[PDB]
């Protein structure tokens, strides 16, 4: 047996073995998966069909360019499904059709341009959407982001976003069960438009790493039950009365800040500025 047996019957580990295939020599019991850097290439309808029991398949680094409809048809008990670093250039439709239980979805690295095109609106029980390091240019998020009611963390860090405008989040605001964490860091973000946050629940926000130099008076004043909010490394101008707002509201929330947002050309924490 070339795989690694982990657990018998249950975790079998499968990483860089040269598959062209997915294997059949496995157990039909297998709830663990992993087949990363693999040559595996492209994806046809039911390629998962010996493994009904998958709990977590990990297909990392597998130069996966295409994805077809019902490639994992048959994985109706799927929680996790990695999908990090191919070069997907076709995924169908129906590509995640059948996965009636997936949680956590990562797709980080995988070419990614836009969420619009992105086929993952009928996997309304997702809690984990994982697109950083991808090539997203837009924070406005489709409207079949309504049908995702059990979403609790999005990452969209290390992608090409310059702005969040209001627009944006215009889907979530009527969904009140949202206890969300954000990843907008990493981002080439300079601008950030007046009520683009309208009292949405953020359990956590991170914004570090960007290009912000200022935020809208007010911006997250509405914000309920923020827990934790990352806004260090970015180029701050502390200049009086510009950073009164921010400088005022790391201050009180000072607990919620991660990290140090500092001044720029001062490198004076911002939280301790007091405008005169
Ligand atoms: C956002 O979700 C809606 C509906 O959500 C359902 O999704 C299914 C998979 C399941 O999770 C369930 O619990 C949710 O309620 C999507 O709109 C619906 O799309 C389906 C096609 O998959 C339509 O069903 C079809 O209906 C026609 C007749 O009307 C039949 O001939 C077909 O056989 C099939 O049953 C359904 O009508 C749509 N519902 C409405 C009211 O639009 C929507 O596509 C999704 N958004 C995205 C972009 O994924
Ligand atoms: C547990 O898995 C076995 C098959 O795997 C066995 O043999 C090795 C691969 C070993 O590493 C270890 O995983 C395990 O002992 C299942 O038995 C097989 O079931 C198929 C039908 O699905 C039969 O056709 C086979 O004859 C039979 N054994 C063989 C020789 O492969 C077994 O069903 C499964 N048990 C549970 C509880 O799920
Ligand atoms: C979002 O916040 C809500 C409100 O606190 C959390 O829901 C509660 O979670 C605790 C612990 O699991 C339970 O004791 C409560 O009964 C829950 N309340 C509800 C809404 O039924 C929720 O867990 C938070 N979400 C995240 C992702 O942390």
């Amino acid at each position: 047996e070339p795989c690694v047996e982990v657990v018998p019957n249950i975790t079998y580990q499968c990483m860089e073995l040269n598959f062209y295939k997915i294997p059949d020599n496995l157990p039909f019991s297998t709830k663990n998966l992993d087949l990363s850097f693999n040559p595996l290439r492209h994806l046809g309808s039911y390629s998962f069909f010996s493994f009904p029991e998958l709990q977590v398949l990990d297909l990392s680094r597998c130069e996966i360019q295409t994805i077809e409809d019902g490639a994992y048809q048959s994985l109706s008990h799927l929680s996790t499904l990695i999908l990090t670093g191919n070069p997907i250039q076709s995924l169908a439709l129906g590509a995640f059709s059948g996965l009636s239980s997936l949680q956590k979805l990562v797709a980080v690295e995988t070419n990614l341009a836009s969420l619009e095109n992105f086929p993952i609106g009928h996997l309304k029980t997702l809690k984990e959407l994982n697109v950083a390091h991808n090539l997203i240019q837009s924070f406005k998020l489709p409207e079949y982001f309504s049908n995702l009611t059990n979403l609790e963390h999005l990452d969209l860090s290390s992608n090409k976003i310059q702005s969040i405008y209001c627009t944006d989040l215009r889907v979530l605001h009527q969904m009140p069960l949202l206890n969300l964490s954000l990843d907008l860091s990493l981002n080439p973000m300079n601008f950030i438009q007046p009520g683009a946050f309208k009292e949405i629940r953020l359990k956590e926000l991170a914004l570090d790493t960007n290009q912000l130099k200022s935020v809208p008076d007010g911006i997250f004043d509405r914000l309920t039950s923020l827990q934790k909010i990352w806004l260090h490394t970015n180029p701050w101008d502390c200049s009086c009365p510009r950073i009164d707002y921010l400088s005022r509201w790391l201050n009180k929330n000072s607990q919620k800040e991660q990290g140090s947002a500092k001044c720029s050309g001062s490198g004076k924490p911002v939280r301790s500025i007091i405008c005169p």
